[PDB]
C-alpha cells in the first residue's frame, strides 16, 4: 500500500473527493506537486474543465492550491488545501484535508472553509 | 521597473517583480512572480514555539487578479516538522498606500495522537525594502 507523497514521484495519480471533483498529480524529486483538478461541486462556476494545480509534499502530508482561471472560465477565486495520508483497509489511500476559497465578492474579499477528503483511484 | 506599492492595482500588478511579505508574528515569504502570475520563492517561519524555524522552505503557488493562493511542506532536508501549510487570500489597499494580503491558512500535521488538520487567519504586509 501507500508508504509516502515522496515515493509517487515519476508516476501520475488521480484523486477524487465526496463531491466528484478530480485531480492527477505529478511529483517532482523534491516533493514538489503539479497537476490539474477538475472541479465538480454542485452550484459552482468553473464546473468541467482542468485548472493547473501546485504544491508540495513529504512523508504523511501535502498543501497544494488551485486559481479558478485557465484561459477558458475565469472564477476570480483561489482554493488552497493541506492534508494528511489516511490508509484504507485493503491497501487503498485517503487524503484527509482542510480547504479555504478566496474570492473577492460584494462586501469586498471573503474567505470560506470546509473539509473534502480524496480518495486514490487506481 | 521594479514594484512600487503606489502602483498596485491587484496581483497582476506582481507579474515580473520579486517582493518580500511578512505576517503578524514576523514570518516572511520572499516571492517571484513570473509574467503568468506564477508565484515562486520561500517562507521563513518565526512564528514562536513551532518547529523548523529560520530555514527557508520552498513556496509555490499562483496569483490572478485579487486572489492568490500559495503552498509550503516543513521538510527541506534539513528539518522535517511533518506538516505543510497552504494559504489562500485577497489583496487589500490601506489607504495609509500599503498593501496587505489577507489569508486563511490550512494547517496538516501528524503528531502523538496521528493526522490533525487546523485552519486560521495571517495578515501579509509588503514590505518597501
Amino acid at each position: 500500500g501507500f508508504t509516502d507523497f515522496d515515493s509517487l514521484s515519476g508516476t501520475s495519480t488521480t484523486w477524487v473527493n465526496e463531491l466528484g471533483s478530480v485531480m492527477t498529480i505529478d511529483v517532482d524529486r523534491k516533493g514538489g506537486v503539479t497537476g490539474y483538478y477538475v472541479n465538480n461541486a454542485p452550484g459552482t462556476g468553473c464546473r468541467g474543465l482542468p485548472y493547473d494545480l501546485s504544491g508540495h509534499a513529504h512523508g504523511s502530508t501535502i498543501a497544494f492550491s488551485v486559481v479558478w482561471s485557465n484561459g477558458i472560465a475565469d472564477c476570480r477565486s483561489a482554493t488552497s488545501w493541506a492534508g494528511y495520508a489516511r490508509k484504507t483497509f485493503g491497501g487503498g489511500v485517503q487524503i484527509v484535508t482542510q480547504w479555504s476559497l478566496a474570492f473577492v465578492g460584494k462586501a469586498g474579499g471573503k474567505i470560506e472553509t470546509g473539509q473534502n477528503v480524496f480518495t486514490y483511484q487506481a
